[PDB]
């Protein structure tokens, strides 16, 4: 590809249970999980250096794991949170 | 052995006060105390080193002593929390 490519990102939710919903001032609540999945080049590592095949980071957000690794990842937001 | 082995737990549970059970939302409230008991040759010390014979650490999930003394330790949550 001569031109850059945009990386593509595969998405999935699910619904667990409905917890409540606030007729006056309109709005609800709502029980889920979400899940991402994207391959990038750039955040590739050598075994050799860690003796494991995985890495992880636990307990933190996108933006905040980005901020820390210094490289561009996809954040999101909940629009009507 | 030849093959590494899992490190065994224990653990104990005891439930004092039901506080409160919510019917439209589907959830309640209980109080009580939670016990876990393992054994790691790695957390070993000397006495001499130290003049004492109990390490404690005080106000601090699992996790954080987990990062400060950089070692496994046994995690936890509650699922439905």
């Amino acid at each position: 590809s001569v031109f850059l490519e945009s990386d593509l990102v595969t998405v999935g939710l699910a619904v667990d249970q409905i917890v409540g919903v606030d007729q006056r001032s309109e709005n609800f609540s709502v029980v889920g999980t979400l899940k991402l999945s994207w391959h990038d080049p750039k955040l590739g590592f050598s075994p050799d250096q860690c003796g494991c095949t995985v890495k992880s980071f636990e307990d933190a957000s996108i933006r905040a794991v980005a901020g820390e690794i210094n490289l561009p990842l996809p954040s999101f937001s909940f629009y009507n949170q």
